[PDB]
């Protein structure tokens, strides 16, 4: 029978790059988030989320672009939580109740990103965010065991993460990239789907954060 | 003029040892945590404590010793949402609204631990909050600077943090820690006080994250 | 029009299944060693080997599997430097004359292995190596952008390099590791490969060191 | 029985000022470097050294500030050797001959730097033997143990080994990271002393490596 994905956060951005790219004669391909009934963040819809989707083979969480920007000492505590209740607790979550229905040979891939690495001023939600999704990453890839449990840590990558920009704005953003990353581009996220498809296939590999970032870790 | 440290925690453990190795006669020394009517959880209890303490010279938090052990897919969410409120989010909070009365020279320690990095099963609340402090203290360092802002990184020591263990239990973790690790003992609260000393001591020090971990990190 | 690889190592183990996976209609590849003419611990060998080849995409370096085994205060030094001669400083050598022959969208991609940060008794060398490796992979990805530059770190895997043990002690290895790490198997050449391939696709990494270790680094 | 302290590199910067603080009158100070009669990378004479001394208690090594600057494809490979054979094998053979002399409680403390983990430009001679000096400490702290060995990782300090530069070029660069960094200063070497002086104390730490580099990390 088909090998079936499930990629919550698949509706948008690199999430949805990815399902595009699994879909074949021989998959199928499940993709999820708030527009189609599923709110990560909350328990309850996780769980009966996967109990109408039964046993697949894996599973892929890239949602919650969200975080709110600023210093430390300027940041509103109650946006950031909610954006670790998004992306990091509900990481955590898919985790939680997703993992009793992975099929023999299968795996969770989890999205962090390189500010966990990167150590940038305004950035201290996602950096933290982060850090605790990679650290969790690889306390699960030693309690699943065999099911293979990896996070990808992408770069700037063009996708509707940022839609709420000013438009010129997002474009000097794009540029600024391009022409100080060592790669002399902006990330398309055709880029970080091929990633993830790595992660899924090499059975050898556990535990693993790979970063798909331009060199932007190289300061 | 005396030097004014501030230790959120120093009522038990590590922070009271600190506490107790920073008293002299040019000093003053606040602790504070739950008991003296300070929930470093909640915004408006550390907002209120900074307030009634004025310009000081250095902070220490080393509150929030608790956290649910066990499996990812076994352990409360609430409970691991309550651990981070208090470590993580504690911690957050308290260099949030500290930071503005910090005197020239001045510095703010937190605390993480060696769960950050070594990987042990039924650990993620542990590893997943001690991982966002490490990345929140360097950012922090940026931010806040010329204040300094590093962290510690304890391994196993012995304090009230393991009250509520069956007896039995405690000693066998004691002892199994002392036989297993590099340096052959369980550490004392002295021996972590030593490192947020040598943090407040040195002006060439930020950023940093300091292992006091008897070997525990060499697996 | 064809795309031209390099891979020096590629006469066993893991460069030459590399290499096997490289060939199609559409690509040349070339394999060198000392069995071929080459000894990569030789500046004035390193530099005539790529005059040989002229200009080319890309590079891989999988040369150099020995290291003398044992504890620091008993390893003969002079063996160590040996083996730092051929692996290390191969490397360097490899990049430091090939870099001028890379054609636009070229990358190199270098080795080094998990003992780099899994601490393991008697395995100074390949540790010191392989953080070498990883540390001047990152200084290199800086340095020739925009070619980038890349490492793999494998784990056990099921190669020649381990042809000098006694066959029995050799499967007692595997399986030891079968036994014991996280997915269950030892590391076959073409999951290592496919690490390589991935890199060499994709033009939004570098800089990175991937791990394919089957999870030997969670401990 | 006064404790001995042998301090490699002891007779300029860091390990000179690390000698003149652990002066006193419950303790002897061993320094040496080529000035003494001690060249750190011939074994023979670091085994005569240790013949000269006997039973001691804590080892420093500090020796080996020489590098090559410049990018990988313009280093001359001779000279990176050379500054190899010094600071990483030196600090191998040191351990090596100096372990056996190492009285109860005792300790060895190498240095590592920055460029280790900071990458920049024009470093990967520095930059690879720091990365090998952690690697290797690691790997020691787990092979000598109870005996505790740690490293101290230096940012940009005050001493001779700029002594070469062009006095002008040499302030400039002193200018220009007191401006760069958050701690608007650069070290001095007393600064870093303060280090090797905590990791001798601190019968909890081992396999540990300090950073004192006035944020530079930090990028
Ligand atoms: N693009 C970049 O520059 C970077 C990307 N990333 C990370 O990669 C991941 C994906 O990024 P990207 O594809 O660009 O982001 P997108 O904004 O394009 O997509 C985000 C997705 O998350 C979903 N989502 C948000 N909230 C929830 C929720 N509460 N429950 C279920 N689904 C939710 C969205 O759908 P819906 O609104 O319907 O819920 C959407 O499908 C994120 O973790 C992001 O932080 C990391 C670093 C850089
Ligand atoms: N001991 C060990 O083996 C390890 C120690 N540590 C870390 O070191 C730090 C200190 O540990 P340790 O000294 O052993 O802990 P203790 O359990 O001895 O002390 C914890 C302190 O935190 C305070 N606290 C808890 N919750 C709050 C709150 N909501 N607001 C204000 N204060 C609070 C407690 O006081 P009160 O109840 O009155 O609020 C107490 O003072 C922790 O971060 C811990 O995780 C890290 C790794 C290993
Ligand atoms: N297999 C494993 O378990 C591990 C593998 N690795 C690393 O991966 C890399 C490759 O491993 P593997 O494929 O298994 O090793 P192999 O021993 O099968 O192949 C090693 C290759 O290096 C070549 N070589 C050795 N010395 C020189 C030299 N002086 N000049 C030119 N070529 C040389 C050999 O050919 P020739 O004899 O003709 O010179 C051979 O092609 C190594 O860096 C190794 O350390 C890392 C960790 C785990
Ligand atoms: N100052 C800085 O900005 C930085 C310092 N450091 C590191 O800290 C350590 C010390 O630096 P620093 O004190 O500034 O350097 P110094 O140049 O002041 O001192 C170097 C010492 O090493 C000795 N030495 C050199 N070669 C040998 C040898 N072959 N055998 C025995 N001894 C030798 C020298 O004495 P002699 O000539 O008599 O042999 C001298 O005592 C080095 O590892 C350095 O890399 C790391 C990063 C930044």
């Amino acid at each position: 029978d088909k090998t079936v994905y499930v990629v919550l956060g698949g509706t948008s951005g690199i999430g949805a790059e990815l399902a595009k790219q699994l879909e074949s004669e021989h998959t199928i391909v499940h993709v999820a988030s708030r527009q189609t009934g599923l709110d990560i963040s909350d328990e309850k819809s996780v769980y009966h989320y996967f109990e109408t989707i039964g046993a697949f083979d894996h599973l892929i969480v890239t949602a919650g672009s969200y975080a709110p920007a600023g210093k430390v000492v300027d940041v509103e505590v109650t946006q950031a939580k909610y954006a670790f209740d998004t992306k990091f607790w509900g990481a955590v979550l898919a985790a939680k109740h997703g993992a009793r229905y992975l099929k023999q040979g299968g795996s969770i891939t989890l999205t962090s990103g390189m500010l966990s690495r990167k150590v940038v001023a305004n950035t201290y939600v996602k950096a933290a965010i982060n850090a605790a999704i990679e650290a969790t990453t690889k306390v699960l890839a030693k309690e699943l065991a065999p099911i293979r449990v990896n996070a990808i840590s992408p770069g700037l990558t063009k996708t509707e993460a940022y839609k709420g920009m000013n438009a010129d704005d997002r474009d000097a953003m794009y540029q600024r990239t391009q022409s100080h990353l060592p790669v002399g581009k902006v990330g398309e996220a055709s880029d970080i789907a091929m990633a993830y498809l790595f992660a899924i296939q090499n059975s050898y590999m556990t535990g693993t954060v790979i970063d798909v970032d331009g060199g932007a870790l190289l300061g």
